[PDB]
């Protein structure tokens, strides 16, 4: 069962929004650790439960093993609001976020460190490969595989039963119409000046 | 007044997501039907309500036209997140599905067969024509109006006042900018690999 | 406290989605002003809440500001629906309309006059410049600045930390991905016929 505080491992903009999850959830304290300001992570911190609110997914897989090695429990954060298909498979306590008003249908699969940011979709029968990020409005159709440790930006989304390859980013607004076998940066068109 | 007991024709992805629907509405068992597996709909089935869980709209209302015409009441389908203005008109019982936090704005009128699909927004005034389909994510601005039968892809928008001919596809992803009196396939530019 | 009536200050379409907020908010009468159709703003009216259902923002502003000067009280219309952080700052009785499903993170700062359209995202340590519209569906990233008088539209975005100039327009669809120092109007590639 959860404790009463958690430590926030990461200080700055995602640990400002992964500690307003954590107050929705009715952790009393959060407690900020950090490499480059105020206090550290040490191996021998009493066992609080756990999370990494570092937006970059290298980084965040990093640090989530040491905090694994040290064998403390990473919780997952999953805000009230977010609605959860019944079937849906959620990994359990795998550092996942999942913000406000996201949207996760029947069967969709979400593995371990995976961020789903502010009013993101994943629909039916989705694969979320781990410590991927869906950011803010991004959509998955039905049937999508995210690889593991992708970025899908602000606004992006990917069309039905496509598959999206390892370590790949898809940029912010941007569409994905085909299957991608090898990975890399798919970007859209940005908004030009008239 | 409900049955407990709903028919749910189309057994796959789309039918998963309208039983989840039927489940929060507060039916206590689904029965799927499929013309390709399992159970067959036959025209002397017991009268419980019917939905027609098929994204195709050419389709679904090939089969909504049957189960009419052998009697059936064909519910709507309509999540409790839902966000429908006391002055938006909703089609009774005419197969509408309806998906998690979908939000119908002032005096918006959504006709027969149509799927609202999750997170979508119609806004004030829209019209939206019998059979189509707004995909996850696709907005209409206000005062728009879909004709009949069409598509509007994942993460899809209409500017405010436009009209989309019947019969029309607007791709994941695209942004209507001008009115269409003739019907077409109108579509955004695809992720491109960097 | 808020009084039982409120002066909407715009009878057409955003004058019926402010009613519909204003209805959820626990104002039992909504009063229609309007320039150019029925009854008519005068200096001499009780003093019941204000509000300016205007979507254009040169016209929002020339109006709450004579409704200022004449002393009323232009009210915030906040939707339930809306989530809006602890440490978030909305501008108190400043005329500010958030419609249904916003989100509104850590730290971000709403200015007086502005409009967060349905389903908008605002993301922690946003700035959102005064008479400022956050169209439909329309998000901001991570500590965006957006400056005054703004305009995005359906379903456009802002990438992180990102600033756009005063008097600005970015099209419905478009994602700005670079910093704008002077004002324009910054578009997205327009659905195409096939
Ligand atoms: C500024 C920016 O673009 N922030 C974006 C970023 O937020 P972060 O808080 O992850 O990014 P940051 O502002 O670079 O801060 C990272 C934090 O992690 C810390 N840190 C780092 C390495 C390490 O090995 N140990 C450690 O502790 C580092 O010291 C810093 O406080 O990702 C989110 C998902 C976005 N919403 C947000 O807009
Ligand atoms: C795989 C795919 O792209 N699925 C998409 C599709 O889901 P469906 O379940 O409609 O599509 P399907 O996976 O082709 O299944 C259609 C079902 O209808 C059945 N059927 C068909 C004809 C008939 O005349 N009688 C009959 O019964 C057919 O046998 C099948 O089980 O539309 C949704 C809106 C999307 N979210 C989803 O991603
Ligand atoms: C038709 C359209 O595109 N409407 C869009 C517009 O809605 P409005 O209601 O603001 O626009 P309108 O339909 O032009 O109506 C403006 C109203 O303001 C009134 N008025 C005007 C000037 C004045 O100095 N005094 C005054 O009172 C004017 O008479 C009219 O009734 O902005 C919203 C944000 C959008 N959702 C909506 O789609």
């Amino acid at each position: 069962a959860r404790t009463e505080k958690i430590y926030i491992y990461g200080a700055s903009g995602h640990g400002l929004v992964c500690e307003d999850v954590a107050k929705n959830m009715g952790y009393k304290e959060c407690i900020f650790l950090d490499d480059f300001k105020g206090m550290k992570f040490e191996s021998t911190l009493p066992k609080y439960d756990f999370f990494i609110a570092i937006g970059n997914n290298e980084i965040r897989k990093k640090i989530y093993q040491k905090i694994s090695e040290n064998g403390f429990k990473i919780v997952n954060l999953i805000h009230k609001s977010a609605l959860i298909s019944p079937s849906a498979i959620v990994e359990e306590n795998a550092g996942i976020l999942i913000m406000p008003y996201v949207v996760i249908n029947a069967k969709a699969k979400i593995e371990k460190g995976v961020i789903l940011n502010t009013s993101s979709v994943i629909e039916h029968e989705c694969v979320i490969g781990e410590f991927s990020h869906v950011s803010v409005g991004a959509k998955c159709a039905g049937n999508v595989k995210i690889g593991k440790n992708c970025f899908l930006g602000i606004n992006s989304c990917v069309l039905p039963n496509l598959s999206l390859a390892d370590d790949s980013i898809l940029g912010g607004g941007a569409t994905l119409v085909k299957n991608q076998d090898e990975k890399g940066v798919f970007v859209g068109v940005p908004a030009k000046r008239m």
